[PDB]
């Protein structure tokens, strides 16, 4: 598929090099296509990929959260898998570089849904954890944001060391966090 | 000094135009130095930049030294250090050059080396907070080096990915996190 071949190449460059490094010229180069083809704007093509990868990851979580009976377990598992997936999280460096370039209102709103789809996972976990009586979170939305970000950090800023120690820290985190929720 | 001048001009160049667009040539001429001198002192731009970061680390460190006197107990120093990490970063000019630099060398073991001796330094701060926290029964951590790495990165995540809303809200979430976190300790 040509349209999904650009989506393919781009994603690659966006991960390897940054959002800046990757240029519309290259995307075309390694695609045997042409500017005339493209996906009008670059930030358009990019946010497209974010959506995809966001969805791919969210789905996998589902076809996977099954192995977790308690929401406490759900929390741990989500944080762990974050470290191993091949979806969304491998693009954080790129996302960051992008964000530092949030002025055009047609963005923070065009991403307001990407922001929530990313914290939802934790929303469900925390809320249903209240429904299931595993803890007592008043400010759910907050904790969800707090967690989504703390985790994204452990995942993003330690991507330079034994993948198994990361999983160890990450688990110690989940431990620490949930223990503090009451 | 001619070394210090190069570091200074370079820090400004990077800030005004970012890492990638800044050439060692600009740096040479504006610091009134020489390609030779710059090679001798830093070999590469990448190395030059690491040295600046290193210097900033020191400054941050000394700055934190003066500031923690505001927080009597370690529990407090924890709360404070994170707040500072979030607010100071909001208006740190080098941040942009740093981002650029990272997402450009975080796939090169070479630079990735020092990047760690550097990161580690950022982490010591927490290590001290937590160690001292023990010696005062503020808590009992037995895996300090870890909780420290945990904190340093969880907090950096909040700071770096929260970027998307009013500054007061971020500060609130950061403080909430510090509350939760210090709660699940012992």
């Amino acid at each position: 598929n040509l349209k999904d071949k650009i989506l393919g190449v781009a994603k690659e460059l966006f991960i390897k090099n940054g959002y800046n490094a990757t240029t519309t010229g290259e995307i075309v180069k390694l695609s045997e296509s042409s500017k005339g083809n493209l996906f009008k704007t670059k930030e358009n093509l990019f946010l497209e990929i974010l959506n995809i990868e966001e969805s791919k990851w969210q789905e996998q979580w589902k076809k996977e959260q099954i192995k977790a009976k308690t929401n406490r377990e759900k929390f741990y598992l989500y944080n762990e898998l974050s470290l191993t997936t091949e979806y969304y999280y491998p693009l954080q460096n790129a996302i960051i570089e992008f964000y530092t370039e949030y002025k055009t209102n047609s963005i923070n709103e065009k991403m307001n849904k990407l922001e929530n789809k990313y914290i939802d996972a934790y929303h469900v976990i925390f809320k249903e954890g209240n429904l299931n009586g595993e803890w007592s979170i008043n400010d759910v939305n907050a904790v969800s944001k707090i967690a989504a970000n703390a985790v994204n950090g452990i995942v993003t800023f330690t991507h330079e060391q034994n993948i198994n120690e990361r999983i160890k820290l990450m688990n110690k985190f989940s431990q620490i966090f949930l223990n503090g929720l009451s």
